[PDB]
């Protein structure tokens, strides 16, 4: 038949959807009883197991991935050899990614989906800053910093005085700064650093096969993961509603971002109608919402932005190819919204500095996740394990990533499309 | 004289035998008193010391050795470029190594030598499986996983519920799987992995000199080690008997393996007389029991297996050279028997999953220990420290490795000799 | 003006002196009140902070620096290809560095500056020796060994019996031996080690830019460091006196070393007047006390030692260039005196084995600190963190390193100058 073509080509996505349709079914069948058929937590602790094995594979693969990939991505950057006219594009990409992430965490905090049913002082900024630059780069790979208070009982009966120590679970946040500074150092070293860069970049592809094989294992892990998850909550008529509120929340966040904020930076700078520009460029968005692929939509988008509202004719070949892989605004929006939704689902007591380190770490990792096909879930697990949040809920987000991803794709092309529709004045207005 | 020739050539073995003949003597002289001449444990804790220093050198050298050597030994394997006719030879080598190790642990458990004078449930398989794929590859280098039980006191007064944490002492077992998957990944990456393979293989010879120098230090360490060991037991008329029972046990295990099990796989597949084949190939076994060297006996063995019972004339040049360094059945037999003998000598309470991880880890490390001349003791220390067993008793095994090694050599050539006498039917019977 | 020339060229030293002149001033202004304006320890724990951030950067940079630099400095050494006539120069350099360090710790212990206002037995040598060769090279990067005593209560009521465990804070001392043996192993491996040496040496320059940038950050860190330090002591009329006693102590140690000990090894071997030799070579010392630079003073010194007291005419081109970067006697003197002064200032209870590991570790690191311009403070922080001493007091030593460094420079040229004035007899007297 023709079934062999559509089987082997798109196999892993069919495997994970046929795994998750049973994972909801098996968890439904054992959730018909109240979490205990014959062994309540005992057989459950082994019934939940291969999803936990999948997370065990994911943590040991997200250590070397982030350190070697950010070394290879911070040695590659050459701001001197990229043009000041191109540098303002990077500035715009960074500020709109920060803006998208900020508004997304703001709206997800405002609606607070999922929540429907350690006293640390303001001086956690010192703990976060000490966690940025760690004590040594081996204890930084498995344990981060944390200050607990004791009582010296001086000047009265009690005094809340902080002692400082290192608690378990790594700091990716404190490691990405060292790897980025290492890549910048390898650039500034120059020709002696060629061997180290050819080492570390080759180390990255020596782990892309590893995450490829973990992706091959991923269906049975995600099936057992979501099965143990829905037998844990014991509320299907509410978890459906929590997931739907989260989905609607992040899609309307995508909508209000792409419909007001990029229009805000348009009209605040160009003072021309953004709606006429978008009405000019409807059809590559009509294929981005068709295919959901930022790679294949790029030639039609580059051809369209030159015809309607004629751009500077070279940045369409310069900033628009490179902007598709660096300004993924909707993906950063999705990751910052979804991680706050898990914390509001598990009641993890968000400090404001936890909001800052879920902002900036997921912001800098927006430029990644492009070589990895399912990098949106991988980077989400990265920023979950950077704040010691439960990665256990990632199956539910990966259960419904398609329905929101169809809308997430168009933000990532709308951003750099409007950036192409913005910097044409900087040779005119200057 | 002629003494300078036989001194410098074979020097280290003369050094360790003249060290161990004094180590039994000094421990005898201080064991004439009951473990306390003038300071019982106090001066003893410094009298025992340089053997513990030798073990301190051995652990810090067996970390990088196993990770870099298994990377260099899992990048080298090419099953696609080795032939399906050659692949069944690898299958046979693996199954006879597993069979030899299984029967050896079975018989050493059955006789239980040395023993003459933490309640963990069946769910340790999850602990072992989580210990296979670790959380991160830096905490995997010094500490493994272990689940302890506490009491939530829910549904009654007490409930044995497992919490999970990471206890000290590394998991080589959890590290060899990552290094092997890394080498396979470097193969599947191809030409970008050339720099990483030339890194990691060069790292191996950057530690073979290290174990050469630790071997140079080894005589005084093993002398003080066995001296502190025999003053610890305070029973020489029994420890002699325990060692003799162990020696007789492993040599008869070698005997029953090479006399029935390889005949079993012969007669079950060929249905021809194995004794006539062995009577044909007596004389290379007569030199293997002469010289005790698998390298030098290989040309005579390859010439002999073609004359008597004429083999397929090319696999003798293909599977018989490579089988001498990969199918070391008797060495794996020795390591799995000797490690169980130490645990039965120290009462280390063997779980069945400890039997599984002393089976399979020592099975996969049978292919090693060939470039290292005294690799039989090194791999034994590896599989002892992979299960947190006391490495302290390794002097007694290295005291008598010669007497059993004379018989251990002939198993390693008898195995692939009978494998050459087996796969000739697969072009005839097919 | 001409101010732009003297600004950009010597900028960092002007930055750190204008930072330290305010750091004494701000700490003076807040020390006018008794350590508490409105928040005693609470705002102080954040007021002290960026100096602690500077130390946080320094520890994570002194791990990879010492391991890669000593690999690159132990692979470079070739005693076979350096001449036995040149090897006695290395022997003399090592013994005069050990002698200078020994006399410096002796005199600094004898005067005991700064002190004006854990019972471990003699068996710490076993703890130090186990700390030399660690258990594994990942736990050796963040935690060292330490034996605590408990009571088995056997043979009486109590018995002080040592248990052994690993306590936090790395052992550089146990790591430098592994890196040095690794570099020697890479030499003895030869042409397969070329890739590893070109890796590790390139890794060194990939951290010299890192310590360059930490040096750029260093002024505000040292200002806040000394400001929090002088508000801690609350005694300026004594800390001035403690610092002056320390300065006078180390400068007179330099004086008595260069005026008696190198004359002692002169007259004990040559039996000629050392004062006539020094009166011959006054003027390169007059420029070394002028410029304070061992690099630029070397041609004038090499020309001067040949004219007055005519040396062997080739070792002046052989041992005198290489001796300027390996025999830094005064720097090792300074580091061993200053570290004992901190321990006598903080009452850190010096064991004799702590004197041994502050002797030998700082002795072997005298050959370093030459490529780093402010390597005298960096190596001081290294040998402070090798013995878990407080690095917190390093601002006061770096506050006054100039006043003693002016005298420290002449020892480093006086040593190898007198060594050139010594080995000329070994072709004459032989």
């Amino acid at each position: 038949d023709q079934v062999r073509r559509c089987l082997r080509a798109n196999l892993l996505v069919l495997l994970t959807v046929v795994a998750v349709v049973a994972g909801v079914a098996l968890g439904l069948g054992v959730s018909g009883a109240g979490g205990a058929l014959a062994l309540g937590p005992e057989r459950l602790s082994a019934f939940v197991f291969p999803g936990e094995l999948l997370l065990r594979l994911l943590r040991m693969i997200i250590l070397p991935l982030v350190v070697c990939s950010l070394i290879g991505g911070a040695a590659s950057l050459d701001p001197g050899a990229l043009g000041r006219l191109g540098a303002w594009a990077l500035l715009f990409f960074l500020v709109t990614t920060l803006l998208a992430s900020a508004l997304g965490v703001g709206l997800a905090l405002a609606l607070q989906p999922g929540a429907a049913s350690s006293k640390e002082v303001l001086d956690s900024f010192l703990d976060l800053a000490r966690n940025i630059f760690p004590s040594n780069l081996v204890s930084a790979a498995f344990r981060s910093y944390s200050t607990t208070y004791e009582e010296r009982n001086i000047t009265g009966t009690r005094v809340k005085v902080p002692v400082g120590q290192e608690v378990e679970g790594m700091n990716i946040l404190g490691l990405v700064v060292f790897a980025i500074v290492f890549g910048v150092a390898l650039r500034k070293l120059g020709p002696e650093g060629e061997l180290l860069i050819r080492f570390f970049n080759s180390f990255n592809e020596a782990t892309m096969v590893l995450v490829s094989w973990i992706m091959w294992y991923a269906p049975v892990g995600i099936m057992f993961l979501v099965a143990g998850k829905i037998v844990e909550m014991e509320d299907v008529g509410l978890l459906f509603a929590r997931l739907g509120k989260y989905i609607l929340c992040c899609l309307l966040g995508h909508a209000i971002h792409g419909l007001l904020v990029l229009p805000l930076i348009y009209f605040l700078f160009t003072r021309k109608n953004p709606y006429r520009f978008l009405w000019g460029i409807v059809t590559p968005l009509a294929t981005a919402f068709g295919t959901s692929s930022s790679s294949a939509t790029l030639p039609l988008m580059m051809k369209c932005v030159e015809e309607n509202n004629g751009v500077a004719k070279h940045i369409s070949r310069f900033i628009l190819p490179i902007g598709a892989t660096v300004n993924m605004d909707g993906a950063a929006l999705f990751q910052c919204v979804a991680a706050v939704f898990i914390a509001q689902l598990s009641q993890q007591s968000l400090d404001f500095v936890k909001i800052i380190t879920i902002l900036v770490t997921a912001t800098a990792s927006s430029v990644g996740a492009a070589g990895i096909p399912a990098g949106g879930v991988l980077t989400l697990a990265i920023i979950l394990e950077a704040v010691n949040l439960p990665v256990d809920h990632i199956s539910l987000i990966l259960a419904v990533d398609w329905l929101v991803d169809r809308s997430r794709t168009v933000l990532n092309v709308e951003g750099d499309a409007l950036g192409a529709g913005l910097l044409q004045n900087y040779v005119d207005r200057t």
